[PDB]
């Protein structure tokens, strides 16, 4: 079983117990530890955050003390313009220049391989995207000639029917890539006014219509697509999504004026981490949909939604009695990596839970 970690360079940046650094990591948690975000300058992949090549460090020694652990570096990403990649992966010129790039960048800085998070390309995307894919992993291949391991190669992907009808070649891409990482979090829509659950599990035997909008039919409608159940792994967030309740009406479809205020050290509305969740439900209110099996809190004129022990121990489950890969935990630094935020005195809580259920089997 494979449990990919994300580690977001951001993270840093945060006040106090909420600052992380690839220092805060579990070197045995985890079997794969994302660095999240690099970047592409002059077609060519290249850092982010002015000391990137220090963390890159930081985090690479950790397999000094587990030897079996392996790192990705990941391209893309949210702050990363979707136009952006689509522009690279059009012109084989481009395209090229780029690919070829890659392999030193990560034998250099000690990476074991890329991953791409072209965050959810266009109708127009979906022949390059397999092209990049079919050409990056011919690349990598070819270098592995020079005598040393072959470099991995992975994908984020956007669990969305539609999204992954418009832009994906599932079939293709799942024959080229290691592994590929379901965005199995993303569900509820930042479009429009009403609360609802982000990653709900299950399609809820109350609502009609939108049943492609949870884990349970993103990874069958995968699975149909093509993608064998061996390279799925699917996302767990570790973070929740706050709103801001526009009345008194806190049970299922109430109304939302918009997104929760900020948390002390995320920054961010609508986000909150996991140990940032932990302070607030003190004194909230704690819900449960029985259907989707997943957890939301409510305090005020407050209302998130967000995962837990044991909602993250349900999926895990799941993701084993279908048999996929493993599972993708986003952002080690958004989990109580501190662990002294929620009671008990453990260091990644949820993270651990994922574990935990995928290491009794
Ligand atoms: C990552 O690389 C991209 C692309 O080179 C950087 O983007 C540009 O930066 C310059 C100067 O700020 C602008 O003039 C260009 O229009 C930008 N191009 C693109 C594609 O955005 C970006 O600055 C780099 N990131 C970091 C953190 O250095």
């Amino acid at each position: 079983y494979k449990l990919i970690c994300y580690y977001t360079s951001w993270s840093q940046y945060r006040e106090g117990d909420g600052s992380c650094f690839p220092d805060a990591i579990d070197p045995f948690l985890c079997t794969h530890v994302i660095y999240s975000f690099a970047n592409i300058s002059n077609n060519e992949i290249d850092t982010w955050e002015w000391n990137d090549v220090t963390l890159y460090d930081t985090l690479n020694t950790l397999k000094n003390r587990n030897p079996k652990l392996k790192t990705l570096l990941s391209v893309g990403g949210w702050n990363f313009g979707p136009e952006r990649f689509s522009k690279i992966a059009s012109k084989t010129q481009s395209r090229r220049t780029f690919i070829k790039s890659v392999p030193p960048f990560l034998r250099t800085h000690g990476f074991d391989g890329l991953d791409l998070a072209w965050l959810y390309p266009g109708r127009r995307d979906k022949r390059h995207l397999t092209a990049l894919v079919k050409e990056m992993k011919a690349e990598f291949a070819r270098e592995a000639q020079a005598g040393t391991e072959r470099l991995l190669l992975s994908a984020a992907v956007s669990a969305g029917k539609i999204a992954i009808d418009r832009g994906y070649d599932i079939a293709q891409i799942s024959r080229h890539l290691d592994f590929i990482s379901l965005l199995t979090y993303d569900f509820h829509g930042a479009w429009r006014q009403t609360v609802g659950h982000h990653s709900p599990l299950f399609r809820g035997n109350s609502d009609a219509s939108s049943r492609f909008s949870n884990a349970d039919y993103a990874v069958s409608y995968m699975l149909r697509l093509g993608a064998p159940a061996n390279k799925l792994v699917m996302g767990i967030p570790t973070f929740g999504r706050s709103f801001t309740l526009a009345s008194s009406k806190t049970d299922v479809g109430a109304p939302i004026s918009g997104p929760g205020i900020p948390g002390r050290f995320t920054k961010e509305k609508g986000i909150l981490a996991y140990y940032e969740i932990c302070d607030f439900l003190h004194g909230a209110t704690t819900h449960r949909f029985r259907d989707q099996q997943v957890p939301y809190a409510t305090k005020g004129n407050q209302w998130v939604a967000y995962d837990d022990q044991e909602s993250v121990k349900n999926k895990a489950r799941y993701l084993k009695n279908r048999q996929l890969a493993g599972a993708m935990v986003w952002a080690l630094d958004l989990d109580d990596f501190r662990g002294t935020f929620c009671g008990q005195n453990l260091t990644f809580p949820l993270t651990s839970a994922v574990k935990d259920v995928l290491a009794r089997v």
